[PDB]
């Protein structure tokens, strides 16, 4: 003090020609930028310097923070008994780990990832063959033996998938037989209004065998391209949000329920209602046997700490307190008594 204007730009990491706009917008009058500042107006500046940085920092991160990150692609498969689902689950479980050492573990927690370089794939496990829920699957890849073509069983699988909002894809399966014929099934499928890609229709097809192993790879990096094209993703900080894929019971440990997490991240003491199930997250275990203290969206992972068995498709919500997971459980509890006698009127 008095400090020069030269000097104080040269300490706030600023512009001459910068600074002087900023007195003109300030008020303060100069000379030149040689001219000397009033303490006052310097502190003045000083602190204007700090708002209008600050406040920018500011807008960034909230810039940044409307940008959601992404979550990988849910994957169901269906089709007809025989066509060979079960046949490529196994391998895409067998093709995870082309590493032996395990560990560490695959317990089966309802869904598995499987890792590529073009991304990270789940693949629902836990066979019902159906059974109305909440949305799980994003995808379905509807199976089709090559050998046999489609049965009315296929159509129903693929009626029940777009009914619950997902997309389809078409494998086309043991390519490898002799007696397989894909164009007669792409043809079936064209005569039901599914039109392939390559003819120049929306429908995807890929032919595999889930045998060989044959067209995985390609199937892989069509699911994650479609995947890209719908961009699904989440938020990890939304109130947390899942679904139960299945509960069961173990002797020693008690009631365990598999979940899906769609929004948010559930922690470890957390509470939690799933329909009239509700309880406190005693832990949580993923597909690699890992004890998670948190799950994102995308995670399948074993739940410890149900009171009771939460049914399949029900929605696991997070509440704050004990209490909280108590009425609301007993709430639907109420209705569904009610609306249970309800049904003892009429027949
Ligand atoms: N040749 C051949 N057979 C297959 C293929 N995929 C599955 N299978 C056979 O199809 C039979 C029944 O299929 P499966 O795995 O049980 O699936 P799911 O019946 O639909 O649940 C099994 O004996 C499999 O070995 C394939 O790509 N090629």
């Amino acid at each position: 003090a008095k400090v020069r204007i030269y000097q104080l730009a040269k300490e706030l990491g600023m512009e001459t020609q910068e600074l002087l706009e900023l007195l003109d917008q300030m008020g303060v009058a100069y000379k030149s930028h040689a001219s000397t500042l009033e303490e006052k107006d310097a502190e003045a500046v000083r602190e204007l310097v700090k708002e209008q940085r600050g406040l920018q920092e500011k807008l960034a991160e909230e810039e940044r923070r409307k940008s959601l990150p992404r979550r990988p692609p849910v994957v169901v498969i269906m089709g007809h008994v025989d066509h060979g689902k079960t046949t490529l689950l196994d391998y895409l479980r067998k093709s995870r780990i082309a590493e032996k050492e395990a560990g560490g573990i695959t317990q089966h927690v309802g869904a598995f990832e499987v890792k590529t370089p073009q991304g990270t794939v789940v693949f629902i496990d836990t066979p019902g063959h159906e059974a109305r829920g909440a949305k799980v699957a994003d995808i379905a890849v509807i199976v089709i033996a090559a050998d046999d073509g489609i049965m009315p069983q296929t159509e129903e699988a693929i009626a029940h998938a777009k009914a619950a909002g997902a997309k389809l894809i078409f494998a086309i399966n043991k390519i490898d037989l002799p007696q397989a014929d894909p164009e007669k099934v792409k043809r079936q499928l064209m005569e039901r209004g599914f039109v392939p890609e390559e003819y120049g229709g929306d429908a995807i097809v890929i032919p595999i065998s889930a045998k060989t192993g044959q067209g995985v790879q390609d199937l892989l990096e069509m699911i994650l391209l479609l995947a890209e094209l719908e961009d699904y993703r989440a938020d990890p900080n939304a109130e947390p949000r899942g679904v139960i894929l299945e509960s069961k019971l173990d002797k020693q440990a008690g009631i365990i329920a598999n979940m899906l997490v769609q929004e948010g991240t559930f922690r470890v003491g957390d509470y939690v209602v799933a329909g009239e199930a509700y309880g406190r997250i005693r832990a949580m275990m993923d597909a690699d046997g890992n004890q998670r203290k948190e799950a994102g969206p995308g995670s399948a992972v074993q739940v410890l700490g149900f009171q009771e068995l939460p049914h399949a498709g029900d929605v696991v919500e997070w509440v704050p307190d004990l209490e909280a997971a108590k009425e609301i459980a007993e709430e639907r509890k109420e209705e569904r008594k009610a609306r249970e006698e309800e049904e003892k009127a009429r027949r």
